[PDB]
């Protein structure tokens, strides 16, 4: 293109233009402020409106790193406030962008973003719609620099509709607040989703990243030849390396260049893809990422033919080893789409290893036989670990399966400190409501997903601040093995009681006239250091403490006097408690 700076001007739009714009400038200048950055943003939009012009007018032929590092460039706080990152202006284009994204700060060390009370946001949101959005995509964007700048602006424009709809309903808060928490957890999730995934390719490598795509693709296209899955594998495959090395640009292009080839080739891939495809080209990856699998064939045979009955097995084996455990992985995932893809490349995984023990051994027919046989264990594994929770589920509340959970995981690893296992105990729970949701065929995939989330969380909390070496080994092995890592923790039999602290165990009024997310975070925290102190009591026991407790939060605070009622009743609460354990 002649102008490249014309070209995207002309098929984003000139919002989406500016907002992307103004993403970009705050993930690579997280220090400036808004004010500095939106005079960018349209100093860029105006120069970018004469390209759109004319395209030959001057510097509307330099590319978009060019152009984008000259502004960057042009800062004049550049080398006050960011230092050596000023640097990088000595350099020029592959060089310098190269400089500027190395010189990201991913985890920069600014405030916490408050979120205002709801009367003053509906009323921001009214006074000044353009300015109370876009300000905070930029406080979202300079904190997460290598969020991927569309989904950043997807979430965006879904907040506007949360504002548009609650801001004048009848309670505004009970309208608006679980909105922003859904927003708030959707994106914190795809974030930490983007982020695990490059973690995980340069911790394992191509090759793993490879199984799990087939596995992911075949499950979401199993209508789509072998070659045709085994294609898009490699394209996506290069698509998120580059990506993960974090320039938007080649990243956007990299996705652009799949979602066209998908798009242009709807009748070899899936059915599911048409209005995906009829989406303006900066919807258009990210609405594939999220399309529904499409119907596998009806009458697919069994893999024991091709398999493990057939002659040449070894054959076709060890001529292109990962060709045919690829092709083993395509036809299973294709025909499971309600199998976690973990599962799968565990099922993958069982097979080669069958494959290269009985390949050498004297009969490897008569060796590989029973393969099949060695799946079902692995199968039955999630699916009976889902039905007990969420039967679990069932049985209690949401809140009261927290409490199940808080307990459980805190009895095997009681080192783990209490925000994160309230924290992380409370978001399990939250996967079980969601995906118990489901019917069987769809409840395994929805608890991968979400399980990636908070145990990624859980890891990334850990890692900080390592307290125990099981937890560590979940978190450093492949994350094929995270979760049944993670299921295989058994009660820590080592660990020696917390010792009795009265102070921990004494509540104030405040708990009455507290919120009900405040007020369930504060019984949990109590909870888990109930356990913590008495970490062999019987269920029976703990139940007796937890009945007792709600009544005596339920009537010190239904009586006159709730000061002090709290103390005594505590007192009360606490000793008999004591002696009702240990
Ligand atoms: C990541 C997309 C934009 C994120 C900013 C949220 C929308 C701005 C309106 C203010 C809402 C408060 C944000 C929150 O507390 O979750
Ligand atoms: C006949 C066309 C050749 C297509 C080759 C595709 C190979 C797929 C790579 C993924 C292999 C996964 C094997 C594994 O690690 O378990
Ligand atoms: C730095 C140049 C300023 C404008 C930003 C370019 C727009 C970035 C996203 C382009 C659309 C990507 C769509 C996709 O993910 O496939
Ligand atoms: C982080 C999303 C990667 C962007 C490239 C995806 C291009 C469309 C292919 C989507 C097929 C499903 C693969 C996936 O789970 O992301
Ligand atoms: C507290 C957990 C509630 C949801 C129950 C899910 C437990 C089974 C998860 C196993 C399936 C996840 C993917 C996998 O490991 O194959
Ligand atoms: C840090 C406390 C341990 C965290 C618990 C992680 C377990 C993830 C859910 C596993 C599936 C639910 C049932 C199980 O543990 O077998
Ligand atoms: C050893 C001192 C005994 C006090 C321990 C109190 C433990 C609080 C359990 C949390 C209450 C669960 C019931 C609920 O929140 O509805």
């Amino acid at each position: 293109h002649k102008s490249e700076v014309a070209h995207r001007f002309k098929d984003l739009g000139e919002e989406n233009f500016k907002a992307l714009v103004l993403i970009a400038f705050a993930q690579y200048l997280q220090q400036c402020p808004f004010e500095d950055h939106v005079k960018l943003v349209n100093e860029v939009t105006e120069f970018a409106k004469t390209c759109v012009a004319d395209e030959s007018a001057e510097n509307c032929d330099k590319s978009l790193h060019t152009l984008f590092g000259d502004k960057l460039c042009t800062v004049a706080t550049l080398r006050e406030t960011y230092g050596e990152m000023a640097d990088c202006c000595a350099k020029q284009e592959p060089e310098r962008n190269e400089c500027f994204l190395q010189h990201k700060d991913d985890n920069p060390n600014l405030p916490r973003l408050v979120r205002p009370e709801v009367d003053v946001m509906c009323t921001a949101f009214h006074d000044n719609e353009e300015t109370f959005l876009k300000k905070y995509l930029y406080e979202i964007a300079r904190r997460h620099p290598y969020f991927y700048a569309p989904e950043l602006l997807f979430f965006a424009k879904r907040y506007k509709a949360a504002f548009t709809e609650c801001c004048q309903a009848a309670d505004k808060a009970a309208c608006l607040l679980p909105k922003l928490d859904e927003l708030r957890d959707e994106g914190k999730a795809s974030s930490a989703k983007q982020r695990l995934k490059c973690a995980s390719l340069q911790k394992f490598g191509e090759r793993a990243f490879k199984a799990w795509a087939v596995a992911r693709l075949s499950q979401r296209f199993p209508k789509a030849e072998f070659a045709e899955v085994s294609k898009l594998v490699t394209d996506l495959t290069k698509v998120h390396t580059e990506c993960c090395h974090g320039d938007l640009l080649e990243c956007a292009d990299d996705r652009a260049d799949l979602a066209k080839y998908i798009c242009e080739n709807q009748d070899s891939i899936s059915s599911k893809l048409k209005e995906c495809c009829e989406k303006p080209l900066l919807e258009k990856s990210h609405c594939i990422a999220e399309v529904e699998n499409d119907e596998m064939p009806a009458d697919l045979p069994s893999l024991a033919a091709d398999f493990v009955e057939s002659k040449d097995v070894c054959k076709n084996y060890a001529e292109a080893k990962d060709v045919f455990l690829g092709m083993f992985l395509y036809e299973y995932a294709r025909r499971h789409p309600d199998y976690s893809v973990v599962l799968l490349l565990r099922l993958a995984k069982t097979y080669e290893t069958t494959l290269e023990k009985c390949c050498a051994a004297a009969d490897p027919h008569e060796c590989y036989a029973k393969v099949f046989d060695e799946f079902k264990p692995l199968v039955e594994e999630p699916q009976n670990l889902i039905k007990q929770n969420c039967e679990l589920f069932e049985q209690l509340g949401e809140y009261k399966f927290q409490n199940a959970l808080l307990v459980r995981y805190t009895k095997k690893v009681p080192q783990v400190s209490t925000p994160t296992l309230v924290e992380v105990s409370r978001n399990l729970g939250k996967v079980g409501s969601k995906c118990c949701k489901h019917p069987e065929a769809k409840r395994m995939p929805c608890a991968e997903d979400y399980l990636s989330v908070v145990l990624n969380q859980l890891c990334v909390l850990h890692e900080k601040t390592p307290v125990s070496d099981r937890v560590t080994k979940c978190c450093t092995e492949s994350l094929v093995n995270r979760r049944p890592c993670f299921s295989a923790l058994e009660v820590d039999e080592t660990y020696v009681p917390k010792e009795f602290n009265a102070e921990t165990f004494t509540f104030h009024a405040d708990i009455c006239t507290l919120s009900e997310k405040e007020r369930q975070i504060k019984k949990q925290t109590a909870l888990v250091e109930l356990v913590k102190h008495k970490p062999k009591a019987t269920k029976e026991q703990l139940k007796a403490v937890m009945d007792d407790f709600a009544a005596f939060v339920e009537k010190c605070c239904k009586a006159d006097d709730k000061e002090t009622c709290f103390a005594e009743e505590g007192k009360k609460l606490v000793a008999a408690s004591q002696a009702a354990l240990g």
